[PDB]
């Protein structure tokens, strides 16, 4: 199958005899479950996020069935507001990114999908991440008139500035949209410059 990022690539895992929709998600490292009282023990663990911090319970060894095919690993488990899909079990089930209207340029998740970008004019990199709706930079000088907004992720909320009709080039692909500046850990890419760009996730 092939998923678009036209919308959040929310998907029916099963885990347990029971359904629920997750973010298929390229950025995040870890698996991460809204609370459930599962059966097993756990180790106490804490994982960032945009915004900070939060605790959860580690569990080993979770079968989850994403899209018909079976995945089996580390799941967090935490106050969470939605379920997270972690490249953990995304490269269980072969799932690949792919550029180019499909292969295409095709990038694996075993490690972070870190790629160079350039941005008005130096080189960066950052992730290329289908869990973001939007795009969000490590404090730099764009020229340009901006205003504050906020966002939010795990752990909270986060001031940005906002720009609007940006050039950038990611992968020598071109971009032009919102790009968020702030005090991220990491610069992201989001789906408003990945549908851009014509990514795709695979499997
Ligand atoms: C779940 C965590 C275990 C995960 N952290 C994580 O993997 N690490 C800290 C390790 C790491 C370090 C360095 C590089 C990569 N990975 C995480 O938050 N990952 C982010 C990307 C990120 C990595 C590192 C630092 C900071 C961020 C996710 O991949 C990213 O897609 C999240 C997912 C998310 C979405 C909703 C709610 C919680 C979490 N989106 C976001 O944080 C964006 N927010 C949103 O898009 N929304 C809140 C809108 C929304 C609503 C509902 C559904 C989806 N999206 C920001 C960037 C704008």
């Amino acid at each position: 199958p092939q998923i678009t990022l036209w919308q959040r690539p929310l998907v029916t895992i099963r885990i347990g005899g029971q359904l629920k929709e997750a973010l298929l998600d390229t950025g995040a490292d870890d698996t991460v479950l809204e609370e459930m009282n599962l059966p097993g023990k756990w180790k106490p663990k804490m994982i960032g996020g945009i915004g900070g911090f939060i605790k959860v319970r580690q569990y080993d060894q979770i079968l989850i069935e994403i899209c018909g095919h079976k995945a089996i690993g580390t799941v967090l488990v935490g106050p969470t507001p939605v379920n997270i899909i972690g490249r953990n079990l995304l490269t269980q089930i072969g799932c690949t990114l792919n550029f180019g209207g499909s292969s295409g340029p095709q990038i694996t998740l075993w490690q972070r999908p870190l790629v160079t970008i350039k941005i008005g004019g130096q080189l960066k990199e950052a992730l290329l991440d289908t869990g973001a709706d939007d795009t969000v930079l490590e404090e730099m000088s764009l020229p340009g008139r901006w205003k504050p907004k906020m966002i939010g992720g795990i752990g909270g909320f986060i001031k940005v500035r906002q720009y609007d009709q940006i050039l950038i080039e990611i992968c020598g692909h071109k971009a032009i949209g919102t790009v968020l500046v702030g005090p991220t850990p990491v610069n992201i890419i989001g789906r408003n410059l990945l549908t851009q760009i014509g990514c795709t996730l695979n499997f």
